[PDB]
């Protein structure tokens, strides 16, 4: 009886096993455009994904991760809010069963029909595990989606999913510029929180794109035909992999813009 995103197992039963769900800085939130505070003294963010090394995508049974070479510092995060460097480790997308659902994060609690997670982690604390205990270890860029252009720099995405269709399949998936899934505006909203999945650490930054990117209905129909089970095991679509809005409690959410 593991975590999932199905009614005996969503985010209303995550608390059980995971108490940290309740806390003080959970992950994701509505942004409200109208009470987030421009802040001049925050930086442009600085994305250098140049160097960047994908590795391998993995269904890991609740989205698809790709993974990248974190053993030296290629594709970092660094600017905007952030002290120090942060190394990319992995994205994921988190989706709907249509579109009108499927982001975590909301604006003004409009749901975009996926939600980008580029996640990395301090380089000061050494290794991904240790910098989860720590309430500066992570950084996540979220970015929207949008249904309506195809994204070009995702089609190379969309077309291996068909050969990791099932919980703990993976593919070699080498030569991946992320670069490709970024908008043209790097303007931001930002606030600290957590992971959105168990174990629901309070160890992340989140700095989230107010510009989403335009994806098309055939690109995310291919998401909503992966399997949250393992092969030959009954088909459980994977879809609505989303966590709601949880309280904002004692946090500020700042603008880097006007
Ligand atoms: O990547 C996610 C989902 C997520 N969190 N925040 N946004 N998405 N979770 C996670 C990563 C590493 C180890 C344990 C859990
Ligand atoms: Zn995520």
């Amino acid at each position: 009886h593991h975590w999932g995103y199905g009614k005996h197992n969503g985010p209303e039963h995550w608390h059980k096993d995971f108490p940290i769900a309740k806390g003080e800085r959970q992950s994701p939130v509505d942004i409200d455009t109208h009470t987030a505070k421009y802040d001049p003294s925050l930086k442009p963010l600085s994305v250098s994904y140049d160097q960047a090394t994908s590795l391998r995508i993995l269904n890991n049974g609740h989205a698809f991760n790709v993974e990248f070479d974190d053993s030296q510092d290629k594709a970092v995060l660094k600017g905007g809010p952030l002290d120090g460097t942060y190394r990319l480790i992995q994205f994921h997308f988190h989706w709907g069963s249509l579109d009108g659902q499927g982001s975590e994060h909301t604006v003004d609690k409009k749901k975009y029909a996926a939600e980008l997670h580029l996640v990395h982690w301090n380089t000061k604390y050494g290794d991904f595990g240790k910098a989860v205990q720590q309430p500066d270890g992570l950084a996540v860029l979220g970015i929207f989606l949008k249904v309506g252009s195809a994204k070009p720099g995702l089609q190379k995405v969309v077309d291996v999913l068909d050969s990791i269709k099932t919980k703990g399949k993976s593919a070699d998936f080498t030569n991946f510029d992320p670069r490709g899934l970024l908008p043209e505006s790097l303007d931001y909203w930002t606030y600290p929180g957590s992971l959105t999945t168990p174990p629901l650490l309070e160890c992340v930054t989140w700095i989230v794109l107010k510009e989403p990117i335009s994806v098309s209905s055939e690109q995310v129909l291919k998401f909503r035909k992966l399997n949250f089970n393992g092969e030959g095991e009954p088909e459980e679509l994977m879809v609505d992999n989303w966590r709601p809005a949880q309280p904002l409690k004692n946090r500020q959410i700042k603008a880097s813009f006007k």
